[PDB]
């Protein structure tokens, strides 16, 4: 009646073959080494928690080659509208030098397929970022969601353009991301594509709407979300294509490494690459625990 079930994740071995597992280099240019699946499983990156699939870094060994080992997994499916509902135990922790995202990306090349950032942030970020990224000419408005706005334009080359590459949203509640989220036992993020526009909801551990599981879920029915990007001022149609799911966790590049010396985390090591080269404990906390991945279109 509202929305139909197109794609259950599943669990474990079901659920990665499901995606593909990138292994170029970062595109973020993060210190990081992205591996193959039997690498990944051979070093206890992923795998199964009873039950819940688990997608991790490297939080044992010195670092060397191009960087920390990490997995960055992209859907084989793709698509153009619907509902992405993500049940989470576990996300990865507030640890300086990482950048862990769980997003969307359109086919083509950047920034022209759009791409919608539901989980990210880095180093020791406490609220969840949610961030669009488009090529020139889609602005957003001011209304509609509990989020604090941060940058209006999604133009990832705009003039003055913030760290986030794009239009974020930052939560207001600090158990949306890392430390405080997986304190809580995790939660639920719920992202809707329609062709007038993006919303997300963040519903922490028990809170989450009746339906928002099942087979017929309602966002029309659901609180405010989180973060909704809408408004005239962008072709919400046509900036966003066909999108791949995908879960990664990078260190440092862009984004992390670029404003590692001016946060909390700076006195952890003169710079980023350093800090997670030599320090492998400080990641352990830096992993996906999936309860369920399920997609929707109406």
């Amino acid at each position: 009646e509202f929305y139909h079930l197109v794609d259950d994740y599943g669990r474990g071995n079901g659920f990665f073959d499901k995606f593909n597992f990138f292994t170029g280099d970062d595109p973020t240019h993060g210190y990081v080494d992205y591996v193959s699946r039997d690498v990944a499983a051979g070093a206890g990156l992923i795998g199964e928690r009873d039950g819940r699939t688990y997608m991790g870094v490297d939080f044992t060994n010195p670092a060397s080659g191009r960087g920390r080992r990490s997995v960055r997994l992209e859907s084989k499916n793709t698509y153009e509208h619907g509902l992405i509902v993500i049940d989470l135990a576990h996300m990865p922790g507030s640890v300086c030098g990482t950048w862990p995202a769980f997003w969307t990306l359109g086919t083509g090349d950047w920034p022209y397929g759009g791409a919608i950032d539901i989980i990210e942030g880095v180093n020791d970020n406490t609220f969840n970022h949610m961030v669009l990224h488009t090529s020139d000419g889609c602005t957003i408005d001011n209304d509609g969601f509990t989020g604090n706005l941060k940058t209006s334009n999604c133009y990832v080359y705009a003039p003055g353009q913030d760290a986030n590459a794009g239009c974020g949203i930052e939560a207001t509640d600090p158990n949306s991301y890392g430390k405080g989220f997986n304190s809580i036992g995790g939660g639920i993020y719920a992202t809707e594509i329609t062709p007038n526009g993006i919303s997300i909801w963040f519903f922490p551990r028990g809170s989450e709407p009746g339906d928002v599981l099942g087979d017929n879920p309602n966002p029309a029915n659901w609180d405010t979300p989180a973060a909704k990007f809408a408004g005239g001022g962008c072709d919400w149609e046509g900036k966003f294509n066909a999108q791949r799911l995908i879960f990664d966790v990078t260190f440092c590049g862009d984004w992390a490494g670029n404003v590692w010396g001016i946060g909390g985390c700076a006195s952890r090591a003169a710079n980023c690459v350093d800090f997670v080269r030599d320090n492998p404990s400080a990641f352990a906390e830096s992993y996906w625990l999936v309860n369920s991945l399920r997609v929707y279109a109406p």
